[PDB]
């Protein structure tokens, strides 16, 4: 919805946003939103996500598709009315994104998803990219396990020439929807085939917001290597603009730079990861805050 | 409508447009247009705005959508006939923009929206942009507050990978219509996902005129960095041609240049802002005429 | 129609075209075509112009839209059959442009619209363009007043982020049609949002011929400053070939070059204007035949 | 249709093609095809030409539109069947071009249309283009009169900002069809607005063939000056590939180079024209064979 | 169908493809396929070819179109089922190409079409191209005659601004289907207007395989000069990938290089032709193995 | 499906993936999935693949097209519902790829397809490419025979100007589907006319995953020699990211580099092949683990 501020209420929002990353218990926002989701009336539509066509499919709290649902309208504080209607397996009225209110007045946060190696990590979309020798897929899995902590991470596999990989975009959207409804830490391997359709353009623009609203993290690899003067800027956009956090390989083998948006209008933070390989290419992130500026951010985006 | 002029009536127009920026009481135009919208017969359409598909949706004076409204024609001075008709939630006849008269014969104004720090600010669309180290989001909120003055400012949130951010363009047009129907000072964060569809193209081309006609100011951040021939120049277009005022970061950290169109055929003004951060990234604009010359404008652009 | 010539009838035509610019009383063609229009039967279609979709809307002599009109055919003298039919507001059979013959055998003229400051100006489309510091909007209004002479000039406003500006293309084609039907001197501010749709493309390629056939002048500002490799050339097309005259700013502030097509196959004339501002940015063109070659014209067009 | 040759019948075709340009009485092919046309059964469709949409309209021998015509099939020598059917003013079955056989086995000719100044000129499409100071429009008219000889030439006017100029492509197609059905020498001013739609692409590709088949000449001006890396190669294609003859301005004022395709596989010829202006810009071509090679042809196309 | 091989059966295939070019009697494949087409049950569809819209039209063995033909399925060796169905003049089920089996297990051949001047020539598509002074049209006809030998060659004429030239793409597909159904040696003048539509794209991709399957040769001229990134490289594609043999002009006037694919996986051969003109531009190829090495091929291209 | 991992189950997966390439008996995954397919109910859909339009056609285990199949849903173990329905020959509900689960929890493998000359080869898509003198078609057939071992390999032929080559995309997807259903070793000659439609785009992005899931190998030649700025990069995409292995020609004639993805997140291997020709261009690969880094892989990809 729209929100109204004065100096005092604005200062209160920024303190709340700052807390949401810096001092909240890691993973507490996710537990909170899981509570909101479980308390919705049994058959309420909770999430809509674009399929390849630009149509939207709709899910309930248990990540089952809604196929038919008769018009229902809800009135917000700002006077806005939201109306949801599903017909023949597709949204007739509504919008893409969360169909129930997960946030209230607390918007523009990067809720802390996990702490690891003495650093807090933000929920939302994490793009793992870069150029050079360091392998993206082993890193996404290392980070999934590490931010998972005591919990298992969910793996969505898409668009690679390997066994059991789904290559149909509509199944991909179904996987991702289910992952965000049911798990705090999610890995996507890979965004290669997404980076095209209206659905594909909807996902890139939606997923960070959906994830941050939930308090889950989606850790996605993206090889920028299609080296054409159109796709290569869909990649740099994706990474600059469409991500909550960026994990970029460096000059040095096994070393990665993590750049984090900590919230709306807040400082972007940075830290480095050192990594090494064990048996069967299982990567370990070694374990035992620094602000980055828009000059140094565009510098790393190179 | 069309308007006819001779030397004398043209001189009067120019005097009145001058006044509308320079000597009218700040915010007086907004109050006048608020009174006119309050007096409209209750279920009259007052505003049409383009949705993503290029179709238009229509609102009444309380920012609720009009689903059905039977043909109604009105005759203007110049002889022209304006018609409005809404059917199954969409404009069947009419045009985008204000559907009742707020401006009268007085057209081509940049009505003063507020005065702050010894500077008058125009209503219409303010684009906050630039490259370099200064943060756009903190600035739009600092301006929102400052121009709000005694009044709270409204925040429309769109297309950023953060909690609670809407990413559906149609919800966004809803938010913006409600904002303009109900508040003098409005912030949009951000224009990145708009900068595409027919609706997106419509919005960029319509919003400044809508705002200026109302006497409200829409303050929007625009990241120019997408760096390709299509979008990088669609951004310079937007800032050059589709904006009433421009706020651009400079060489010096925390410093910004404000470039203001004062009305139809009138001179563009310029002034500088100095800023500083307090706690939790809250920005303050320090407070305790200069014309720019069309080639110095092209210099500022880039 | 098609016309047939031998050496003798061609010489006569060229003499008549020459006279239409050089010796006819200024504004006489306008009064002539006003008479032709006034003689047209009361609900007969006289003008069709393209809307955004590329469909055409149709007007009668009093600038009212025709909603329904039964198929009627008319036999021209070359043998051609012209059929007009209007259904549900849109032309179903016919063509864009004048639907009645304003011109006869007297075709390919640039009929003199006015004389000012010792110089004759042509009807048709006048594009006011160039770069540098001289302001286009003040100049189009100054020309408007100056060529209006004893008569008021009409102003069509479109696509600027200022109060009361229409931004809907279809309202815009409605305004221009009414203006050409009812007024000798017309200003458009501005062609910006036009330079896109089929309708936009149709307007650029129709309006100079429509105006010259009427004997009215359409004075339109075009800012070329949008430096896209595509669009920077659509401006030069518009100016080079879609215009009867060009008014371009020079190296010297306040000074403009006027380049005039005097008729079909005839010499293009050039002259300079000196200008100055008074109060509230009201510009005055100072007062008290030079042929220009191609290449010199292309030099100008850079 | 398809034609079968051996060495002997091929040598006979080439001698006939050579004669068709070099020794036939000038304008005799046109008289012959006028005879074929007048001897067709009264209501037979004789010509189909693409309108803007890519649909085709159909004409009879007297250049009147056929609106309804029931399927009729004709068997050629090669066994091919041609079938014509018109429905609701548009061709349902058939092809674009001549619908009656004007040529028989005598195909691939550039039939001589006229002789003037001691040089023979080919029927088909003549594009008058080039860059520099020499005026195209006065030359097209000079050439029309000169090749007209004892006959008047027909002028089709299209897409210029001057009085009485049609700007609707479908009326343009009607004009051109009528011109080729009824006159040996035809001038088009200009191809500017053609050089786009499917119809526009159909015309460029068809008109030379239609004209050569008839034995009429279509003399069309084309300013190449749209200087964009797409339109500018539609122009060079148009001129290189889609023309029977090319008339190109030179280094020297008033001087033109004429380059002629004399027939299928035959030599391209070249000669120069000297010209001067009289009163009211009426141009005279001064009056009282040379082969050109593909190296020198691409050289002139520069 | 698919074919299965082991070492031994693969060796046999390669021997038989070798033979099909090197030791079979010239023209024997054409006679074999002629017998097979003669024996087909009378109204069977034998050939489908793409029209402009991407739809396919279907012919019988006498080159007459099939308007209606009810579903009929046939089972292949590999288990695959081929179906053919024609409805209102268009293929409803089936594929483009030959609709009965002419090649058998022997696939991937360039069957020898003729021998001339001590050189064997392949069936399939021969593209005659190049820059420089040598004329393409005279050469395609000289080759047509020479390869025809005792037989006349067929000429398909398309898209040149000369008398009798068809310019309708659908008539062209008709001509070409008839040519391949009925003659061993075929000339197309020219490919310029094909080099676009779905049908045009289909033809370029299908014709060489159709011809080679039949054992006929299609000799087509292609002017490469259109000089833009889209078409100039679509031409090099056509000549590189879509052609069975290539004939390219050289440095030296009248001299040409012939580059021949001899079959699937076999070596490309090369030889040179010397030529001279007699009367009326009739070209003679003088008569009274060399492999090219893939990089020498890329050298010849350009 | 989605899968959930903690450190322990992830280590197990990576060990299983490692074994699937390095220690499983060559060709065992193929025989395993043959068993899964053989267990499928007699007319159950097992595979869907995109046709040219972007619609999907559907096959049963014996490679027969399914024309009609009533909606049937199946519940996966992650909770996902998979619904299949076929109507009028086309998939109405479902997804592209395998419609039955061939892989289980064992996903992200490059299952070993064969061992030859002391080296293990992976199933999936193998693209044979590069520039220079070494011939791609001979090599794909040599690999076909060599990896077939005791079994015959299947050859799908498409889009070459040679006898019996299918050029219809839809027959081509039919061939590939049948090949993957019935054979472990498959050759495609060639991918040329594929590298366009939605179907072509779908194939490039589906076939490596389909094959690897089956445990078959598709060996496809791709000539990059089409040097368009657009297409030269679609080839590198195809090769970089759409392939399980790459076979590229080197500086040295007859010599090829093999680059093999060994599984999800695992090291890429490299080895060299030496080759020679015998009679009728039959190539022999000579007989009697080196990891490769990124950057070295990009060096190769130039
Ligand atoms: N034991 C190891 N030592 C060093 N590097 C390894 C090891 N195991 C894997 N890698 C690296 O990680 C990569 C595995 O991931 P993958 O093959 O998917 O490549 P990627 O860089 O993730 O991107 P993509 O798959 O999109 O090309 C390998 O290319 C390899 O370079
Ligand atoms: N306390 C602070 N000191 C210095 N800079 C700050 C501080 N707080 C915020 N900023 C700057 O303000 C910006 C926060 O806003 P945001 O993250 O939205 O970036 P932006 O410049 O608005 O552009 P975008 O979001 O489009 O990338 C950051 O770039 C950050 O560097
Ligand atoms: N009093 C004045 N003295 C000098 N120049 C002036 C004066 N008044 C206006 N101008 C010039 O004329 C312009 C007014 O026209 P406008 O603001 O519409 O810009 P423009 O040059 O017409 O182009 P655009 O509107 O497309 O930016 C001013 O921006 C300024 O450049
Ligand atoms: N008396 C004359 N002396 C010299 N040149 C003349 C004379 N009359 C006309 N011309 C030239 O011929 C041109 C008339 O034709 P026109 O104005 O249509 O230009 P064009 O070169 O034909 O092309 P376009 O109209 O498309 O720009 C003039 O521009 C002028 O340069
Ligand atoms: N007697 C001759 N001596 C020398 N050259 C000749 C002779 N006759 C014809 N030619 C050449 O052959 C060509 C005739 O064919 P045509 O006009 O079709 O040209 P082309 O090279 O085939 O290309 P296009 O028609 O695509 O421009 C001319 O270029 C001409 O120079
Ligand atoms: N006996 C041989 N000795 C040396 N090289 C050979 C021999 N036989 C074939 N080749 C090479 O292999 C090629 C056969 O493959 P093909 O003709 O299909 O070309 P390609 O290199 O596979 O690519 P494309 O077909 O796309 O042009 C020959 O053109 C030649 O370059
Ligand atoms: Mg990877
Ligand atoms: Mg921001
Ligand atoms: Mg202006
Ligand atoms: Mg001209
Ligand atoms: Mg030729
Ligand atoms: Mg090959």
């Amino acid at each position: 919805m729209i929100h109204l501020y004065d100096a005092k209420s604005f200062a209160k929002l920024r303190a709340a946003q700052y807390a949401a990353f810096h001092t909240d218990a890691p993973g507490s926002w996710f537990d909170h939103t899981s509570g909101v989701l479980e308390s919705v009336e049994d058959g309420t539509p909770v999430l809509a996500i674009g399929v390849e066509s630009g149509d939207a499919i709709v899910f309930d709290k248990n990540a089952q598709r809604i196929v038919a649902y008769k018009e229902k309208s809800v009135k917000a504080e700002d006077g806005s009315v939201s109306v949801v209607q599903v017909e023949n397996g597709f949204m007739k009225q509504g919008h893409r994104g969360w169909l129930v209110d997960l946030t209230g007045e607390l918007v523009g946060c990067s809720p802390v998803v996990a702490e690891f190696g003495g650093h807090r990590y933000a929920s939302g979309m994490v793009i793992v990219t870069g150029k050079g020798n360091s392998g993206k897929t082993p890193l996404v899995h290392a980070l999934g396990e590490a931010l998972g902590g005591k919990d298992k991470y969910a793996t969505v596999r898409f668009g690679e020439p390997l066994s059991g990989y789904n290559t149909d975009f509509n199944v991909f959207v179904d996987d991702i929807a289910r992952a965000m409804l049911q798990h705090r830490v999610i890995v996507i391997d890979s965004l290669k085939n997404v980076i095209i359709s209206r659905g594909a353009f909807d996902l890139l623009s939606d997923i960070g917001a959906m994830a941050a609203s939930r308090g889950c993290v989606v850790i996605a690899s993206l090889n920028p290597t299609s080296n054409d003067d159109k796709i290569v800027e869909l990649v740099k956009e994706a990474s600059r603009a469409n991500s909550t956090s960026l994990v970029i390989s460096t000059d040095v083998d096994g070393e990665w730079q993590v750049l984090t948006r900590t919230g709306e209008g807040l400082q972007r933070l940075t830290h480095t990861l050192q990594t090494s390989y064990g048996e069967h290419s299982v990567l370990t992130i070694h374990t035992s805050q620094t602000v980055i500026k828009n000059d140094e951010l565009e510098s790393v985006l190179r």
